[PDB]
């Protein structure tokens, strides 16, 4: 078929970005496979997505990554990334509108509350059903019988390590192996008189790891003010190859944030509670889920004893940000993080107040391309020597093209 | 130039393929690299062809293949494919039509009948020569100067193996190196008054391996009745590399089969008879080569002894089909193919009679998509222990687009 | 987006070329990884080039490359490349029309006099400005962070080797390690009366190897004739790791050309001057640079001591060209080099006299695609053992479209 007429049936979408990233560390610091560690390289991340109708009520789905890096330093300056596209995801979509539902299949970014629904999210194969026969509600179960793991690497629960005691692969949670996922969702979007409520449950089991439990709401409104409120509660009870090894233990975070919108300025103010003092648990499965409108700062929850997928202590966090927008354009714009992990000092390490300070512009040059930047600064009050405290530096420019 | 106007030359035409199969086996089941191990797997192969006009008389061809795995089963809930589209095919070709002909030289699927000629045919580098003068006729010369080998693994003679007496990778048919090929073919299709007509004739010289020669003929017929009749016949001699080693035999393949078609049933009973009781001998170059119409069954032929691609025993098999076609839309239907092998029981494994059934359903969703599956019971009257027998299921769903 | 939408905000462009190339050598002669040693291979090189306006002033280009080989030969009868495509350039480029200038940023290709500017041209990341505010002059800085040193093989400083004293890999240039390049352009064309003049004026620090400085200039003109005159220096002076090495030496190259034009006849005569009789010296960083208007032959200066790229060795050469072209369609033609390397005995091989003829022919199908041949015959006064000449063919086939 000539290409002219054979892409009518398709629609692309994408990503391109670029990111030179620059972390730095006291010899003090408690570094782990999570923080940032980059050497004034140059990242790019591309994906392309292309959907096709293939036949009545079903769509064909690809999307092309392309995730490479350049050097800058020292020997580095031999680096060059010689890489390929790779098919991140490849899916059916039927769709019956007749009954206002959709059945997904295959390798697809499963976007779900305890993974990065963004550009990194991770990726598995599997079927997922989703309702719009109520307004306003989104129903769905979904299973996942495999994971795009490895490219994951330490985003993904059970891959995560941290240094410390002469060792620097020390595993933060130990999963020996992993079974299916199935789990369903409610997603509720509703205009009330005053403004937008948006509800969301979220049931999982994943065999072999734990039975996940969520709830989470965001009220918005008007009045040339704005103002927001969004809480949530994320717990998990274990599955038992894990209650039984006995250094485990279900998890349970809250988090409550509320932010304010007038003139060109914006500020938030936010919290969390998550994690046990003495014993392994986590919150989500891939990286830190879909929770970055509850969360603040950059390197912080990165820290080992306070990763969210992962980790051992009890974790409390208040955070302060705001910003001003010149024209619609550019936001120059600060966020602070306080807070600190307790743990059991002579079993496991983290524990001790922490803090971050971070400075970001984000420049709008059109409605497709942004960019950005942030200086990130790390405190820990007790470091590896737990006497003496330490430092981490993260600076990154970014421009981020989407399509 | 603007892409708008640069794809114009241009003609798009793939394929899209979805694979769940699972096979399995009892312990004394005579195992090889070419009967299906698959273990709830999710197996995707996908390709895209681009045709560009590049100059007068002249088209230049290009093919992307994705062949990937993703797991279903215990340790595989980590394995899920990253991988990119590799470049299968590249060739030109010159065609002048005032002499029915084309020349196409490259990198190219064979398409012979001795290789498969669907989705995973062998691919080589060399020169076809294709007229079309006279009517109702195919007139080819080829040379091929090398062959995509790898990307084939156990599909290619020389490189399929199999188990038994303590070795999991006794060689089937022993080839330390390979020649260029060379050869030509005939392939009539004509409208008789009864109905169409189709003879074929091959012959080719693999160097260092064998002379093939080949006919193939078949009748079918119009109107409320159908009714085709399909013969051929199949033979190699050796070239001397594998005279001299003793433990080689010239190939021969008899093979007939007729068919029935009316109200929605149909049905067809074919049988064919192959191979060498005490050496080693093939038929086709690749897999099961284009004899598809000629075979039954699924798993059967792929049984150690059995094997059209190399392997030591002589074979006997009658085989019967029958199924329902519901407003010919869903196709319910099965397969029964009996026979056996004989081998000397001293020196060779696989000798025995074996049988198979399958249950088939083929659902014709638009032209271009189809969902298949099938079950598999493939019976082994003497297995790894000649004593007993063995049982070895595997079941199919497929999806299949073509574009 | 439907594709159709987003490919108008897309330009397209590239090169396919295919190569049958058989190099073949007495056992006397002296050979290394820069001669061609091809044995009846076909050689494939593809490259797909995308630019999108993005914004306002911004373009992304990217470049996809396919380059692999098919056997012919003995055991290449197996060899069949299973490749794919690989992102080798992706940049962005801001463009200032109101100040005549460009700003590249990105993993690009080159293009500076001291590497191939074509197909296989050496790439980097860095940054190119580029400016036109001055009539008939372009002028540049630029500096690039790292290379894509790898795909270059033994095309880049540093990597080539050479046979010799019972070794294969005698290192041609020793380079241990390499910092960042930058340097600067100016580029002239102007239409006198009498015709076109074409100064060129390029500077650059190599960080850890050397500070280069070339010119160039090339008149050209009418008078039904054609005539065309150029000449160039290129030198460099060498970092202090390289200095202090002692075997190292400040390369020098003098290289003068004219050439002929009329009823279809050409001819050409030029030669050139380079190297240093002792010590180690280079004239360009990758292959032969851009200096393929001031050299003949094709295999010649690729033999031991006689390469662009690093080698020890001083040398003179001289050559003719000449061709007929029939209809502006094909042309055949041939070149004669001759000339020497004086090396010390004792300490380095390929010192000398050598000649090299070849035979071209050389079809213009379209104004897009060409096919191309020819046969190279080079020959060494004093090969492996010196008191013996030695023999080296080479046989090229290529047809080379571009679009
Ligand atoms: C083009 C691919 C379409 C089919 C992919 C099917 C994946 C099925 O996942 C089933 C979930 O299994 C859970 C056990
Ligand atoms: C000895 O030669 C055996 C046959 O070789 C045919 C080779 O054809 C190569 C054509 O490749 C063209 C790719 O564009
Ligand atoms: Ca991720
Ligand atoms: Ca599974
Ligand atoms: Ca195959
Ligand atoms: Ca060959
Ligand atoms: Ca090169
Ligand atoms: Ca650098």
């Amino acid at each position: 078929t000539p290409l002219e007429e054979a892409i009518k049936d398709v629609d692309v979408s994408g990503v391109l970005r670029y990111r030179y990233d620059t972390g730095n560390f006291d010899k003090n610091f408690l570094n782990n496979s999570n923080l940032n560690n980059s050497k004034q390289d140059h990242k790019y991340r591309a994906q392309v997505n292309f959907s096709a109708a293939i036949a009545d009520n079903f769509k064909a789905f690809v999307q092309f990554d392309y995730n490479a890096v350049d050097g800058g330093t020292g020997v580095d300056n031999a680096t060059n990334a010689e890489k390929g596209l790779f098919v991140r995801q490849l899916y059916l979509t039927y769709t019956n509108e007749d009954v206002a539902t959709s059945v997904i299949a295959g390798k697809q970014q499963l976007n779900i509350i305890w993974t990065d629904n963004g550009v990194d999210g991770l990726v598995g194969t599997g079927v997922k059903v989703v309702n719009n026969s109520i307004d306003g509600l989104t129903l769905a179960a979904f299973a996942v019988d495999s994971f795009m793991a490895a490219e994951q690497g330490s985003d993904l629960l059970g891959q995560s390590t941290y240094v410390g005691n002469g060792k620097n692969n020390n595993d933060s949670f130990k999963l020996d192996s992993i079974g299916n996922l199935y789990g369903a969702a409610a997603v509720g979007s509703y205009d009330l008189a005053g403004g937008q409520f948006n509800p969301q449950l979220w049931l999982a089991y994943w065999d072999q790891v734990a039975f996940f439990y969520a709830v989470d709401a965001a009220y918005s409104t008007t009045i040339g003010i704005n103002w927001t409120l969004e809480g949530a509660y994320l717990g998990n009870s274990l599955d038992s190859e894990l209650d039984d090894k006995k250094t485990y233990a279900n998890g349970n975070l809250f988090a409550l944030k509320g932010s304010i919108e007038v003139n060109g300025w914006d500020a938030s103010l936010g919290g969390l509670y998550y994690g046990d003092k003495e014993k392994a648990s986590t919150v989500v499965i891939e990286d830190q889920g879909n929770l970055g409108s509850l969360l603040a700062g950059e390197e912080i929850f990165y820290t080992t004893g306070s990763r969210l997928n992962g980790d051992t202590g009890r974790n409390i966090f208040g955070y302060v940000t705001g910003g001003y927008t010149f024209n619609e354009t550019v936001r120059v714009g600060a966020d602070f993080v306080y807070g600190g992990t307790k743990t059991e000092a002579t079993t496991h390490l983290g524990g001790g107040k922490k803090l971050e300070a971070v400075a970001r512009v984000d420049y709008k040059y059109s409605p497709k391309l942004n960019f950005s930047a942030f200086y990130s600064y790390v405190n820990l009050d007790q470091g590896v020597n737990t006497n003496e405290s330490a430092d981490h530096s993260t600076v990154r420019l970014q421009a981020l093209y989407k399509f």
